[PDB]
C-alpha cells in the first residue's frame, strides 16, 4: 500500500503507539526530531518519549483518553534523547481499527 | 495494516497525487476543509483544489519539483490561502511531502486550519 511510504517518508515526524501505549512505529523524521534511532525505540513504551518533567502525568492523559471515548494541534516542547529541548507542533489523532485503539503524532519543528 | 486508517482517521487533511497528478486518496479531514466530498475528487487533477488565482501557475511548480529529483520539498512552508468549493478563503498550513513508491513519484499533502 501507498500509505505505508506515505508516513514513513513524511517531512513530519510520526510516532504510532498500539493498545498497550507501545511504539509501533516511528519514522526517520521523527529519529532526527527526538535524536533517538527507530531501533530504540520500537516496541518500548510512549514513556521514553515523553520530556521527563512530564512522564509523571503523560500516563494518566492517555488513559483517561482511552477509556470513556478525538484529534488536536498545539505546540509542545520536545526533550531529546541528549537532554536538549525544542519546541515542536503535535498533530494527534485516535485511530480505531480491528477493535483496538491507536494515536499517531504527526510532528513538526516550530 | 495500520497505515491506511493513521491516515484515513486522521485530524490533518490529506490529498494524495499520484505521478500524473491526479488525486488518489482525499480524507474526511480534506473534505471539510476544501468543501468537497472525496467521490469528487477522487481521479481528478489535483487543480480543482488550488485555489483559481493560482491554477494558472501552479502545475509548472510541481512538474519543476518532478523533474529536480529532490527528496526534501521545500515550498508551500508557511501559511497560505485554501479556497473552498463555495469560494470561501481560510488560512491553513501545508506539510507536504514526495513519496517515491512503485518507481513512481507521489506527493502527499497534510493540511491543518490555521
Ligand atoms: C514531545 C512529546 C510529547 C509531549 C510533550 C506530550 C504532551 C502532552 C500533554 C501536555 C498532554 C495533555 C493534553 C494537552 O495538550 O493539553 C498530552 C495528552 C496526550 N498525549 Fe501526549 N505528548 C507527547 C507525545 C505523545 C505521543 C508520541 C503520543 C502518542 C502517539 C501521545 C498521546 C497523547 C494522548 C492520547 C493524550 C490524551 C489526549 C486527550 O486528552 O484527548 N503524546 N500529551
Ligand atoms: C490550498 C491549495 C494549495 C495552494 C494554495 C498551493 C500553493 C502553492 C504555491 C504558492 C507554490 C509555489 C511557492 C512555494 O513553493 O511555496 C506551491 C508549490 C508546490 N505545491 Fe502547492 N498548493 C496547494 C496544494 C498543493 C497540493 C494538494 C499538492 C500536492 C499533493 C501541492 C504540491 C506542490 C509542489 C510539489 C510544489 C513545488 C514545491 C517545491 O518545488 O518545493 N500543492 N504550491
Amino acid at each position: 500500500g501507498i500509505f505505508f511510504p506515505a508516513l514513513e517518508q513524511n517531512m513530519m515526524g510520526a510516532v504510532l503507539i498500539n493498545e498497550n501505549d507501545e511504539v509501533m512505529f516511528f519514522n526517520p523524521a521523527a529519529e532526527k526530531l527526538w535524536g533517538y534511532k527507530r531501533e530504540e525505540v520500537i516496541g518500548n513504551n510512549i514513556d521514553m518519549l515523553i520530556p521527563r518533567d512530564l512522564r509523571p502525568a503523560h500516563p494518566e492523559y492517555i488513559r483517561h483518553n482511552r477509556e470513556g471515548g478525538e484529534g488536536m494541534s498545539r505546540e509542545l516542547q520536545l526533550e531529546k534523547k541528549d537532554g536538549s529541548k525544542i519546541w515542536t507542533r503535535f498533530a494527534l489523532s485516535k485511530v480505531s481499527a480491528e477493535g483496538k485503539v491507536y494515536y499517531l503524532a504527526l510532528v513538526r519543528d516550530a
